[PDB]
C-alpha cells in the first residue's frame, strides 16, 4: 500500500506515467482502438495478447512486468443511461480489485467512457463518481489522466473538495 493514499490529476499521455501499472480504456474485443487505447497500445503492445474482455470488467495482462489493466466501459452510443451507467461502475469495481490483487502502489487510470465512448455528453463527473467509488477502499496511489485543461481544473477540484 501507499503510506497516506492519495488522489492526483495530471494532464499528460497516460503512455508517459510516472505509476507502477496503468488502466487501458480498452474496447472489449482488444483491438487497437483510438485516444487511450492507441497509445497504450503503441507503449505496450504485447499487454494486448488475449485482452479481449467483455463491457463491464478488466482483464490485466503484463508488458514485461508492466500491468496493463484493460477495463472495458460501456459505448453509450449502444447502452441506455441506465444500464450504461451500471456498466461503467461495474467496469471500475473490476479495476480495483486487480489494482488490489496486484500488490501495486500506484496506478494510472483514465476516465472511462469520457471519449468515444461518451455518447457525445460530457460524463466526466459521472465518471470520476464511479472512479471514487471503486478505488476509496485501495491503498494504491491513484493519479488521473486526462488531457483537457479544463478538465484537469474540474477534476483537481472534485479530489480537493474531499480533502
Ligand atoms: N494518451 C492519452 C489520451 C487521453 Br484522452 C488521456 C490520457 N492519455
Ligand atoms: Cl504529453
Ligand atoms: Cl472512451
Ligand atoms: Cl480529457
Amino acid at each position: 500500500g501507499a503510506m497516506a493514499p492519495s488522489y492526483r490529476v495530471k494532464r499528460m499521455d497516460i503512455a508517459k506515467n510516472d505509476e507502477e501499472c496503468v488502466v487501458n480504456a480498452a474496447n472489449p474485443r482488444g483491438l487497437p482502438g483510438d485516444g487511450v487505447c492507441k497509445a497504450v497500445y503503441k507503449k505496450w503492445p504485447e499487454s494486448f495478447k488475449n485482452s479481449a474482455t467483455p463491457v463491464g470488467t478488466a482483464k490485466t495482462v503484463m508488458c514485461g512486468t508492466y500491468p496493463v489493466i484493460h477495463a472495458v466501459g460501456p459505448n453509450f452510443s449502444n447502452y441506455t443511461e441506465s444500464e450504461g451507467d451500471r456498466e461503467l461502475a461495474a467496469a471500475y469495481r473490476e479495476v480495483a480489485k486487480e489494482v488490489t490483487r496486484l500488490g501495486v502502489n500506484s496506478v494510472a487510470i483514465p476516465l472511462l467512457s469520457t471519449g468515444v465512448y461518451s455518447g457525445g455528453k460530457d460524463r466526466l463527473t459521472q465518471s470520476l463518481n464511479h472512479l471514487f467509488t471503486a478505488m476509496d477502499s485501495t491503498d494504491a496511489d491513484v493519479v488521473i489522466y486526462c488531457r483537457d485543461k479544463e478538465w484537469e481544473k474540474k477534476i483537481s477540484e472534485a479530489i480537493q473538495m474531499r480533502t
